[PDB]
């Protein structure tokens, strides 16, 4: 019969910077062991966070080029935030 | 055999306000295409946030009247919380 | 055939706090039944947040100790930071 | 992802006659616990034959009624075969 | 995870020859829609048999050519046999 | 969510007796690779035969001592019956 069923993979990528400031942005490639059979949908977030209260808090994440075999784990501040730990948690279903 | 199995779906949805501050609250129908067997369980984060350190920073997520046809993305902040942009993560399995 | 396939478990553990601040740390126990055929893999994010502006903003969450039969949901702040309200989501998938 | 897949659940039902024939038809109710998502298929086959060679071999088999439920398994011989033991194999698949 | 499951479609073929001898060998194409993901196994039987005592019973099976889009279903006899009725039952699994 | 599906395997075991009878009963060693998660419940037929009209049909199969490991395929004839060729069919499936 058919039926809707998800291959999930996940994994957190952790930033210490402390005593300095995490770059202002970073970009990771993470690889899928085995590939997917079909290019899957990836989500990203923050599971710590560390933002300087001496100006706005900007964060942003993605998951940018991705494919059966991987993607581009990404992140970045802007303007004048000043971050000094985070670590990103990301999620890959198909 | 009996064996447990989950179709997740997933997305994001960006609210992009500056130069204007974001809506205090918002809420998006969110549709699953075909609907789920079971009622999933929606899990809501931030995938990028923009808030001003002139006050304090609250943000709220979650997803409203769950059915297998698709949700109610939700988003608010509250008091005197102003932001200036928001990415909402989203995710949905059963 | 071989293929791949996840079991997906997830959930969220709301702390209001507020008119006192939230404890500094903490841990509960989160149980999957029946328990996962292999030891999953968790993260964890916050889908609501509200952080005091009086200080820099440094939240941490994570899943500890996790086994087949579940994992102990870890949040803490740090240093200077006051949190006032938090919900955290989490998602295991094997 | 969308993907194929079945369940199948099969059986067996013996039908020891020497020193008499057996009957020249038998139906028997076949029931599926728990009951299948769609309408399987069924077929239906012979594990063990014992067939008189006085007169020519005419043996039927058939899986009639199939529900989601279960299904009636179907057996006979005609005109002036003479089957002395048998034994139907079946296996429903959806 | 890493698991077993298979996809499996069925099928019969029913040659009602009497009061003419059936061909003494039959190849039909059965076709898999939609295709199977990996070249699936296929075994072949009978659900019905009518065989004439005057010759001793020799029948013969085979699924040929398997590919993920189907298949040849044989059937033959030899030699001497007088084959009156008959009908292939079929499943084929990957 | 909880779903009820299938691994299968199947087979054959081809005799080719002729110009002897075949062994009044055999009985080989099948393994599956890898093992199955749960004991599977096993089916077995003919594909082919070839059985002496000069005297009655009596064939009998069977999956005996099924494990998780494999299982032993079973044959036999019994009485005056005379085999010349047969082919065992069977499949596995949990
Ligand atoms: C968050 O990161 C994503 C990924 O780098 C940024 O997306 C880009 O946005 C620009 C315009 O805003 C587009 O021209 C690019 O094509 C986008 N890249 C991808 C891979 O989608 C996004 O702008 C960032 N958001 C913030 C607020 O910094
Ligand atoms: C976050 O959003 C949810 C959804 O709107 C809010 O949940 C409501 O909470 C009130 C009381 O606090 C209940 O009476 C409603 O029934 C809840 N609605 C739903 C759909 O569950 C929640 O209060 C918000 N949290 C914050 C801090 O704003
Ligand atoms: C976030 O919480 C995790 C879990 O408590 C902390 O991880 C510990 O980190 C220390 C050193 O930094 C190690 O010695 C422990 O073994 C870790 N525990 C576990 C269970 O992994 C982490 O340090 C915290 N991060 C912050 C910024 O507070
Ligand atoms: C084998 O058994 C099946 C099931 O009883 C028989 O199928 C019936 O065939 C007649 C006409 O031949 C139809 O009118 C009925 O509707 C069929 N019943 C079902 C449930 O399909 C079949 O005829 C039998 N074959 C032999 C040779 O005895
Ligand atoms: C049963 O049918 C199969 C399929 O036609 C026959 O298999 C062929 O056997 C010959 C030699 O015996 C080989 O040269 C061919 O390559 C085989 N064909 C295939 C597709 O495998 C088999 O011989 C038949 N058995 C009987 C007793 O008639
Ligand atoms: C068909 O083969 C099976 C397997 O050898 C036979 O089953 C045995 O039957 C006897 C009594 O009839 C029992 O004492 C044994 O325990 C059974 N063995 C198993 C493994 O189940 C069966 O008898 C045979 N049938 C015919 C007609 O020969
Ligand atoms: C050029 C630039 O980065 N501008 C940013 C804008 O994107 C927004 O983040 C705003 C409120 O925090 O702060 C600045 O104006
Ligand atoms: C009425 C109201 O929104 N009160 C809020 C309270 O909910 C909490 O967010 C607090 C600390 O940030 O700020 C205010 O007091
Ligand atoms: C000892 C201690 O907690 N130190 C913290 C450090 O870990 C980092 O959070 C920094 C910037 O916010 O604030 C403090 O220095
Ligand atoms: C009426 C009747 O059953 N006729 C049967 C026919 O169906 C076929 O089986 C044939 C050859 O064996 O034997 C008889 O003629
Ligand atoms: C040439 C030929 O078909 N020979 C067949 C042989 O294959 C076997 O079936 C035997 C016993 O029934 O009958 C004949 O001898
Ligand atoms: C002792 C023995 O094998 N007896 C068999 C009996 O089991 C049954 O097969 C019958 C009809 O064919 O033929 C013989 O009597
Ligand atoms: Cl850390
Ligand atoms: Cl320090
Ligand atoms: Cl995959
Ligand atoms: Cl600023
Ligand atoms: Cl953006
Ligand atoms: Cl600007
Ligand atoms: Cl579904
Ligand atoms: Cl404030
Ligand atoms: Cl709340
Ligand atoms: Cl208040
Ligand atoms: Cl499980
Ligand atoms: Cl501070
Ligand atoms: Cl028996
Ligand atoms: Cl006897
Ligand atoms: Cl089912
Ligand atoms: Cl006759
Ligand atoms: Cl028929
Ligand atoms: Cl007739
Ligand atoms: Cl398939
Ligand atoms: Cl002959
Ligand atoms: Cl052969
Ligand atoms: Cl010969
Ligand atoms: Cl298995
Ligand atoms: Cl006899
Ligand atoms: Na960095
Ligand atoms: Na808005
Ligand atoms: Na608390
Ligand atoms: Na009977
Ligand atoms: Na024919
Ligand atoms: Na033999």
């Amino acid at each position: 019969r058919l039926i809707h069923v998800s291959r999930c993979e996940m994994g957190t990528s952790t930033h210490r910077c402390w005593p300095r400031p995490c770059d202002t942005s970073s970009d990771e490639p993470i690889s899928f062991w085995p590939p997917f059979e079909n290019t899957p949908n990836v989500i990203v977030s923050f599971g710590m966070l560390d933002v300087d209260n001496s100006n706005n808090l900007r964060v942003n994440s993605s998951a940018d080029d991705v494919t059966v075999g991987g993607f581009t784990l990404h992140y970045n501040s802007w303007y004048t935030t000043t971050v000094w730990n985070y670590k990103l948690i990301w999620i890959a279903c198909d």
